[PDB]
C-alpha cells in the first residue's frame, strides 16, 4: 500500500502514545486484524474464535497494567493466568528488572562479541552458584529450543567419540520447534510435515522407568548405544503430567549405569514455577546439562541458558567457537536475568508459588468435584497447574468464559483436552480468590450451556415438551442439572 | 562460597554503575577473567590472545562511546571496524532505536503470546512493503539461526507434500548453528563433531551455476529431487565473496525450472550494508523465501524474520501453531526494528554504506599494492569488506596491531586468512581516514616485525653484529629492507 | 583354490576373495568391506554416478542410480551421492565438497562400462 518509510513512521507514532481515543482504539484494532490476516497469520484469528465469544477474539495488547495484570486497547483490564505459558514469573514490568534493563541500555544493550562482556561472566557466576552440584559452566542464547539446541549439541560433542549417537526422550515432551529440538519434541503434527528429522531419536513412555531401562538396554544389545536422555521434570504441554514419587532419581541412576547423559528441560518448570528454583530440586537431582528460558528474562527480555558439568562442557574449550549464537548473552539479557534471580531470591518467590499453588490447586479441585460433568481432574505443582475437561469444545468453552471475565487462560500444545494455568508467582491472594469465583461461574455458565444442548438431542420427547423445557431453562435458569434429570426422566419413561 | 543471591546483587551493584574507579576496575577486569575461566569458557581467553599482545587480550566492555566507538572497562576507546559482524548498522544506541525500545519498554515488553500484538502487525506489513516482489507474510524468531530453521521448515512443509526432501546449499557457506541450519552451514570443523545431521544435505561451489545445474538434475536423476536451494547472496563469513555478475539471476532461473524454492539467506548482508537495504536487490532477485536477522535489531535488540510467499507461508494457515518460537515478535524486537528501518530509510544508510564501501576499499587496495609481502588481496561490496592475508599468522598481527590502535577487527569463522572490515554505516569519513592510517600503521609494523624475526633467526651470526642489526633496526626503521638484505648479505658469507 | 586362482586372474595387489551368489550380494560385501575401512577414518559418504547399476539389495539399492527402481523404498543408506558418468571434474568437484563440509568419501564405486546405461562408454583414461 504505502511505502516502508511511512509505515515504521506510523509504528514509531504508535509507540510513543500512552493512551488512545476510541476512534484511534478502532482504527488500530481493525489495521491490526487486517494485518494479521495478510501479513502474519490469518489462522491466529480463527484460533481466537475458537477461544472466544464475539468481537472478543479481537482483543489486542497494549500495555501491563500491574505485576499480573494486562490492558488491551480498549482499557479492559485482564488478570494473567497465562503468564506466557511460565514467561512471567515475576509479574509484568517487575520494576527491579525493567529498572537493570534500563541502566544497561543507558551503558550499552549489544556487546561486540569480541571482548569480554562483564554481564555475561557475573551471570554464568551467579548460575554456577544457583544449580545442584556439578552444574559450573554456561552458554547463553535467545530461546528454549535454542537451549534445548546446545544441550544436544554438547551431548553429541561429548558421545560421538566414545560411539553413542541415539536419543532417548519421552512421548507427550516438549523441547521446541527448531529442527534439532524438534526431533526430540514427540507431538506427531508437529514433526510429520518435516521429517526426516535427526536421526536415532527414540521415545518412551513418560515417567515409566521400566519402558526407558528397556530402550537402553535395547540400544547397547543392537549396538546403538545411547548419548543422552532428554526429559523435562514435569511435562507443561502434555497437561502438566506429573511423574511418579522418585522417577527423576531413577533416571538419574540409569543414566549413571549406562554411561548416558542427563538432559533436564527446565524451559518451563525453571526459576521458581514448582515451588522450587527448579522442579530437580524436589528430588535433589542434579542433570550433566540443564536447559532454561523464558522466566529467566523476568519478563522483559528473551533468554536461553544451557548449564553443564565442566566434564561435559569442556568439549568447547580447544574451540571456543564451535558453537556460538549470533545475540547469545547480551547485556540486556544478562541484566535481566541477575535482576530475576535476585527478585526471585529476596522475596522468596518459590515459597510463595508453592503456598499460592496448593491454594488454587485446592480450590480447583474442589470445583473439579462439583462438576464432574465437565472436569475430568485438576492437577499441578507450585504455580504450574492445569484442569483437564471431558471434552476439547468444553476446554474451549472455558478459556472462552474464563475470557469474557477477564482472566487470561490459554490450552496446552500436546494436550487439546487441557487449559493450563500459570499465573505470576505474583499472583495475590486477592486475585487468587477472584480466578477460583471466575472459574466457578464459568462452569456453571457452561453447565448451563451442556444441558441446553442435551435436551435438544434427546429423541423420545414430542416437538412442543422440549420448548417448555427450554423455556423454563432460560427465564428461570435455576432448575439446571436437576432440570437435565427431568428431561431424561421424560425420555427414559417414553423410551 | 557466595550465595546467588549475594552475586545477584553484587552484578546489580555494578549495573548501575556509570564510571568505575581504577581499582573497581581491577577488581571486576580479574573477576570477568576468573569467571570466564570457570564459567563460560577458557578458550576464548587463550582465542583473544592470540589477537591481541600483553593485557590486550583481556579488555573488558563496559560503554558505547559514540554511535561508531566502544569503551572498555579503563577507557580506553575504539573505533569498531567490527560492527558486530553485521550487528550495528545504525550505530551503538542509536538515539531513535534506543527512544522506541524505551516507550515501548514503559508500556510493554514481551507479549501475553495469546492476544494480538499490535507491531507485530506493523512489522509485518513494513516488511511486505519493504521486501522486493511477492514476500508478503513474516515469522519473527530471535536469530539468524532461528530464521534459518523457519526458512527450512517452510520448505520443508512445502515440498513434502510434492516428494522432494533435499536441500542444496554451497562450500563456504554459514547459516547458523543449530543443528537444522548446521546441515546447511558448510564449515567441516563446526559439523563434524555433531554428526550425523538432517539427511540429504548436499554442497556444490559458490558461484558455479554448472556445478548447481549438475546437482540439481543428478538429484532429479536419481529421485532425490530438491525441495530448496539456500545461499548467501554474498558470503560473509566465507570471506566476503563474491560471485560472478547475474548468478542470483541464473539461481532464481534455476530453481524455477526445477521447482525448487529459493532461499536467500540475508541475516549478513540485509539492512542495507551492501549499500542496498537487501543484496538481492543489486540484481533485482526475488527469492520465495528471505532470512532477516542482526542488523534488524538495530544494535538493541535481537531478532529474526523469516519472510515468504503467501504460496509458500500458506503452509501455516490451516494450523498456525505448526512453527512458532517462545520470545518471537516481542514488541520490544518489533520497536527496535521498526526504529531501524526507519533510520536507514530516512538517513539513507544503504547509498551512504556505498559511498565510504567504496572509500574504504580504495585505501585498502591501495596499501595492498603497497605491501604485497603481507596482503594478498582487499575484497567488498558496500560496507561488508575483508582483506586476506597470506597466512593466519599475519592477520592475526594484523588484527593485534589495529586492536593496539584502537580500532576494532576480527576474523571470519570460515576463513583463517581473513580479517573483515564490517563497521558501521554511521561511520563518519574523519574516522574512514582513521581506519585507514590504522591499517597503515599496522602493515608498516608488521613488516618492520617479519624483517625483526628473519634477522633474529639467522644462524651464521654471532651476537655482537645481530645486536648491531636490530640495533639499527630500531633506530632507523625506514631502512628495514636494506639491512635485512645486509644480514642476509653476511649470513651467506661465512656458511 | 577359487581364492587363489582369482589372486592369480586379478590386476596388482587384489588378493582376497569373499564368495557369495549374486552381484547385488558382491557390491552389499564392497560397500561394507568400504565402511569397516573408512568408518575408524572418519569418512562415511559414498560416491557413485548417474545412470549406474549395482544391484537391488537395499545397500546396494543406495548405489544404483534409477530413480523408479529407489524412490518407492527412500529411505535408503544415508550419503550416497551421484556424480555424471564420465565427467571427472564433476567427480574431483564431488570429492572437494565432501572434504570442504566434514563429510569425506569413504568409496568410489562405478562400472567400467555402464551395462543398464545403455553401453555406456567413458572418455578414455
Amino acid at each position: 500500500s504505502a511505502s516502508a518509510l511511512a509505515c515504521s513512521a506510523h509504528a514509531l507514532n504508535l509507540i510513543e502514545k500512552r493512551t488512545l481515543d476510541h476512534e484511534e482504539m478502532k482504527a488500530l484494532n481493525r489495521e491490526v486484524i487486517e494485518y494479521f490476516k495478510e501479513h502474519v497469520n490469518p489462522g491466529f484469528l480463527e484460533y481466537r474464535k475458537s477461544v472466544t465469544a464475539g468481537g472478543d477474539y479481537g482483543a489486542v495488547e497494549w500495555q501491563a497494567g500491574s505485576l499480573n495484570t494486562l490492558v488491551d486497547t480498549q482499557g479492559q483490564e485482564f488478570i494473567d493466568c497465562l503468564g506466557g505459558f511460565g514467561i512471567f514469573n515475576v509479574g509484568h514490568r517487575n520494576p527491579v528488572v525493567v529498572s537493570a534493563v534500563q541502566n544497561q541500555l543507558a551503558k550499552q544493550p549489544l556487546h561486540s562479541q569480541e571482548l569480554l562482556d562483564p554481564l555475561r561472566a557475573m551471570l554464568a557466576k551467579t548460575l554456577a552458584a544457583l544449580t545442584p552440584g556439578k552444574l559450573k559452566y554456561s552458554f547463553f542464547c535467545n530461546s528454549g529450543t535454542e537451549s534445548v539446541e546446545a544441550a544436544l549439541k554438547l551431548a553429541k560433542a561429548y558421545q560421538s567419540p566414545r560411539g553413542k549417537f541415539t536419543f532417548i526422550a519421552t512421548s507427550g515432551a516438549f523441547h521446541g520447534k527448531s529442527l534439532g529440538a524438534l526431533s526430540a519434541t514427540a507431538k506427531s503434527t508437529f514433526r510429520k510435515p518435516f521429517m526426516p528429522l535427526l536421526p536415532g531419536f527414540r521415545h518412551v513412555p513418560f515417567g515409566n522407568i521400566e519402558a526407558m531401562r528397556t530402550a537402553l538396554n535395547e540400544c547397547k544389545k543392537t549396538g546403538d548405544d545411547v548419548a543422552a536422555v532428554i526429559l523435562e521434570p514435569i511435562q507443561g504441554e502434555g497437561g502438566v503430567i506429573l511423574p511418579p514419587p522418585g522417577y527423576l532419581t531413577a533416571v538419574r541412576k540409569l543414566c549413571d549405569e549406562f554411561g548416558a547423559l542427563m538432559i533436564l528441560d527446565e524451559v518451563q518448570t525453571g526459576m521458581g514455577r514448582t515451588g522450587k528454583m527448579f522442579a530437580c530440586e524436589h528430588e535433589n537431582v542434579q542433570p550433566d546439562i540443564l536447559c532454561l528460558a523464558k522466566a529467566l528474562g523476568g519478563g522483559v527480555m528473551p533468554i536461553g541458558a544451557t548449564i553443564a558439568t565442566e566434564e561435559v562442557f569442556s568439549v568447547l574449550f580447544d574451540n571456543p567457537f564451535l558453537h556460538t549464537t549470533t545475540f547469545g548473552g547480551n547485556p540486556l539479557a544478562c541484566a535481566a536475568a541477575l535482576a530475576t534471580i535476585n527478585v526471585l531470591l529476596e522475596q522468596n518467590l518459590p515459597a510463595q508459588a508453592e503456598q499460592k499453588g496448593d491454594m488454587l490447586l485446592d480450590g480447583f479441585r474442589q470445583l473439579a468435584r462439583e462438576y464432574p460433568d465437565l472436569v475430568q481432574e485438576a492437577r499441578g505443582k507450585g504455580m504450574l497447574m492445569a484442569i483437564e475437561f471431558v471434552d476439547n469444545e468444553i476446554g474451549y468453552n472455558f478459556a472462552s468464559e474464563m475470557f469474557r471475565q477477564r482472566v487470561l487462560v490459554a490450552g496446552t500444545l500436546n494436550n487439546a483436552k487441557t487449559i493450563r494455568i500459570e499465573p505470576p508467582l505474583t499472583l495475590t491472594i486477592e486475585q487468587c480468590e477472584l480466578v477460583i469465583k471466575a472459574a466457578r461461574k464459568a462452569l456453571a455458565a457452561m453447565r448451563q450451556q451442556v444441558a441446553f444442548y442435551e435436551i435438544l438431542h434427546l429423541p423420545n420427547l414430542n416437538e412442543e415438551q422440549r420448548n417448555a423445557f427450554i423455556q423454563s431453562l432460560k427465564d428461570d435458569p435455576s432448575q439446571s442439572a436437576n432440570l437435565l434429570a427431568e428431561a431424561k426422566k421424560l425420555n427414559d419413561a417414553q423410551a
